[PDB]
């Protein structure tokens, strides 16, 4: 591995920390940039009995983080330990976990109707900013979306179509019928799974189609069938995710139209109730 200088942090400078979730830590960087302070990070490493294409997997991911850039949406690359042990992907804290999680603990027993919009507008410009940068996500969800100690939304990434989440979610629930069944992979698929993420915002982390297993799931989209209304979303709001999930892939809205509905909305929606 080489050391690449704009990016390599040494190793006497990462105080490894508590496990967050290969494997996730939290742990505390000296003198990422003044030298005299501690920032707290996420770093990913490889799991005990890591494979080579789990390695050269970890390299391929964290050389893509180094290409995409930085953007206040997305999960941003800090830096890395390359040199003289094992291969360390040092990344920016979110103290408030993952969407999902944020939104659960917020239900009543808290978040206003404009903040949640705010929450969409944000996931919205992060994918905006993804798109830009020529990426495509496959996988966006809340799960995959997290939240720092002030609240900003940022994209993260953390097959087999029977496989479950450690929630006991089945992945294909966010998956464009194109991306699916043809497997056809597009920004235009990414703004079908942004349709089921603004569902999970507006139902507070609920979980798509409960019970419903994989073969059930195929006869749904054969069918045309889509989401129920969530309780306590616009009309407006209702039509945008039904949008998201055209059958025609060329009619969905793109990110950068979301991005500009959003901010419209976010405006006119109120901050009362
Ligand atoms: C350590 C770490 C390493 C890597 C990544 C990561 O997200 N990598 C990533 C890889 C690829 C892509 C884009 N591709 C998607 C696939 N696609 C096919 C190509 C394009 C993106 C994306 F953001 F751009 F989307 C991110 C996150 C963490 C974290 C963390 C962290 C911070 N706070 C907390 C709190 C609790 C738990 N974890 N945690």
């Amino acid at each position: 591995l080489p050391e690449d200088p704009r990016w390599e942090l040494p190793r006497d400078r990462l105080v490894l920390g508590k496990p967050l979730g290969g494997q996730v830590v939290l742990a505390e960087a000296i003198g990422l940039d003044k030298p005299n302070r501690v920032t707290k990070v996420a770093v990913k490493m490889l799991k005990s009995d890591a494979t080579e294409k789990d390695l050269s997997d970890l390299i391929s991911e964290m050389e893509m983080m180094k290409m995409i850039g930085k953007h206040k949406n997305i999960i941003n690359l800090l830096g890395a330990c390359t040199q003289d042990g094992p291969l360390y992907v040092i990344v920016e804290y979110a103290s408030k976990g993952n969407l999902r999680e944020y939104l659960q603990a917020r239900r009543p027993p808290q978040l206003s109707s404009k903040d949640l919009v705010s929450c969409a507008y944000q996931v919205a410009r992060g994918m905006e900013y993804l798109a830009s940068k020529k990426c495509i996500h496959r996988d966006l969800a809340a799960r995959n979306v997290l939240v720092t100690e002030d609240n900003v939304m940022k994209i993260a990434d953390f097959i087999d179509y029977y496989k479950k989440t450690t929630n006991g979610r089945l992945p294909v629930k966010w998956m464009a019928p194109e991306a699916l069944f043809d497997r056809i992979y597009t920004h235009q698929s990414d703004v079908w799974s942004f349709g089921v993420l603004l569902w999970e915002i507006f139902t507070l982390g609920g979980s798509p189609y409960p019970g419903v297993p994989v073969e059930e799931l195929f006869k749904l989209l054969k069918e045309g069938h889509r989401m129920d209304k969530p309780s306590n979303c616009t009309n407006e709001l209702y039509m945008m995710m039904r949008d998201c999930w055209h059958a025609v892939p060329s009619q969905r809205p793109t990110f950068k139209q979301l991005v500009e509905d959003l901010d419209r909305i976010v405006a006119l929606t109120s901050n009362q109730e």
